């Protein structure tokens, strides 16, 4: 069920730099000047996969090597794009995140701390639509389960969700890379 993900530049916050092949994204030093369109996330450095999931099983892996912060998973296509919101399962985002170098958490509401013995350099994301399951795997630790969201009971199409961090004038400029 391994799927070739590509990043949708129409969704990408101006703080983001996408590679030419749209297989990579990183935080930029400054905001790019880019057309204001309704699909674009305007308040946080977030971008979606081009791919839409209506059903079935879907798997992809991401390199997070050298990063102090990131967020990965899946969201409803219907999520609001403009203004401020909370990354939570209750808001249509099924994600895990790193921040402050070592704080791993699942984006439940309220959030669930994760205790990772081996810090992941690559993360696997498995979506099972009919099961209502989004699962996260520690590829560095031989595929151990990081976290699973269960009985999410999805209605509409879902999208891959990425953020290579938030802008804090910090050093978190290494890219997220989609693994071949
Ligand atoms: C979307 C708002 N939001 N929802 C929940 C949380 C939250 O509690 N904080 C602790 C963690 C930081 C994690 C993170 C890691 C990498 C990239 C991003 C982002 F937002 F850019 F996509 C976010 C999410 C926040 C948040 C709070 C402060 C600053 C920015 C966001």
């Amino acid at each position: 069920c391994a799927v070739h993900i590509t990043l949708d530049p129409d969704t990408a916050n101006p703080w983001l730099i996408l590679s030419e092949d749209r297989r990579q994204v990183r935080l930029g030093d400054t905001q790019q000047s880019i057309p204001g369109n309704e699909e674009r996330f305007d308040s946080y450095p977030m971008v979606l996969g081009a791919q839409h999931f209506h059903s079935g099983k879907h798997y992809w892996e991401v390199d997070v090597t050298g990063k102090e912060a990131w967020d990965l998973g899946v969201c409803r296509d219907s999520v609001r794009r403009k203004g401020h919101f909370l990354l939570s399962s209750k808001s249509g985002f099924w994600t895990i995140w790193l921040w402050n170098k070592q704080k791993y958490e699942a984006g439940t509401y309220p959030q669930t701390p994760l205790h990772l013995q081996v810090p992941p350099c690559q993360v696997g994301i498995f979506l099972d639509y009919e099961a209502g399951m989004v699962s996260f795997y520690n590829i560095t630790d031989h595929g151990s389960l990081i976290y699973s969201f269960s009985e999410c009971a999805f209605t509409g199409p879902l999208r891959p969700f990425f953020s290579p961090g938030f802008n804090d004038g910090g050093k978190n400029t290494a890219p997220l890379t989609l693994c071949p």
